[PDB]
DNA sequence: CATCTG
DNA sequence: CAGATG
């Protein structure tokens, strides 16, 4: 956690580069397990040879740790932090919808700046385009102050379209977080579940509303279960307008809501730990359900849920208010 | 994993 | 359809 810091860190720096720059999924994938092992590792690695003793630990990595161990730097890391090429990938990518693959094509085409981009808006799909139009707005965090206004807006709409909808904004928002990255709504409807053969309108009808009232400013992708798009709180008495934000709406069968809703609430930690205990208690969990675990190794059969409360009970647990769902 | 691109 | 993004 702090003893093999630099090492894991350098490892991680490297891994990253293999994947983003190099297409180097393998290598990339390699730095990752090593970085992972030295991490758990209780000792203060004092050498490569020492480290190498580790699984995941090859010679190559041992060699780099050595150099690092020796010098507060690494040349290869040093070479990378310069390469306008390497740099231009990291940068581009930041653009929503720009992935690494693209980050390369773009560079090779000589597009390396945000300017480079606008310049060639033509060669960018709608996602990318929206992604560049609100580059600024998208990096900005989301104050809970705005969150609640946001929430309140959504909820008031959906209720309006159907008394029967059940929306829930998950996330850290949900956990108490003072600020958030994007808006995440969990969607449901009684009339829709596991077997229940569809109802697309179920997701659209709402997407529609939001635009009706203009909250949803743009669409990124919209499927019949998951929508990816833009929102914005109306600017008051003109002087201070909001920035644009990312939001996501998604249809969930009424029969695996709480499991999703529990799930998406995080934190990641609270999840596994919940899960690991869920395991003890003779159960299993995933994003969708809780299944009584056989002894034969495994088994299933979706235990019925009607709140995140049902789940706690199942695995016999202390119902946690989302707040403390930290770890 | 669900959507988009081409 | 593969392949890419989130
Ligand atoms: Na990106
Ligand atoms: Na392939």
């Amino acid at each position: 956690e702090t003893l093999n810091g630099g090492i894991t860190d350098m490892l991680t720096e490297l891994a990253n580069f293999e994947k983003n720059v190099s297409q180097a999924i393998h290598k990339y994938n390699a730095y990752r397990k090593a970085a992972s092992v030295i991490a758990k590792y209780p000792h203060k690695i004092k050498s490569g040879a020492e480290a190498k003793k580790l699984p995941g630990v090859g010679t190559k990595i041992a060699e780099k740790i050595d150099e690092f161990l020796a010098t507060g730097k690494l040349r290869k890391l040093e070479k990378i932090r310069q390469d306008d090429t390497s740099s231009s990938i990291n940068f581009l990518t930041r653009v929503s919808g720009i992935g690494p693959s693209a980050a390369r094509k773009f560079v090779d085409e000589g597009i390396k700046t945000l300017e480079d981009l606008r310049k060639n808006e033509d060669k960018l799909n709608h996602h990318q385009r929206i992604g560049l139009k609100y580059f600024g707005d998208f990096e900005k965090r989301i104050p809970r102050e705005e969150m609640l206004q946001m929430q309140d807006i959504v909820l008031n709409e959906v209720k309006k379209v159907d008394s029967e909808y059940i929306a829930t904004v998950c996330g850290s928002f949900r956990r108490g977080a003072e600020s958030s990255g994007d808006m995440d709504v969990l969607l449901t409807h009684p009339s829709f579940t596991s077997e229940s053969t569809k109802q697309p309108k179920l997701l659209h009808q709402v997407v529609e509303q939001l635009q009706k009232v203009h909250f949803i400013t743009d669409t990124l992708s919209k499927g019949e279960t998951k929508f990816m798009g833009v929102c914005q709180l109306p600017s008051k008495n003109d002087e201070k307008e909001y920035p644009h934000r990312r939001i996501d709406i998604r249809l969930i069968p009424k029969d695996q809501y709480y499991c999703g809703v529990l799930y998406f609430t995080g934190s990641d930690i609270f999840n596994k730990n919940m899960r690991a205990h869920a395991l003890e208690k003779g159960f299993t969990i995933n994003e969708y359900t809780i299944r009584p675990l056989g002894v034969t190794g495994v088994a299933g059969e979706p235990l019925p849920v009607d709140s995140e409360k049902d789940i706690f009970d199942y695995i016999q647990w202390k119902y946690r208010e989302p707040k403390d769902r930290s770890e």
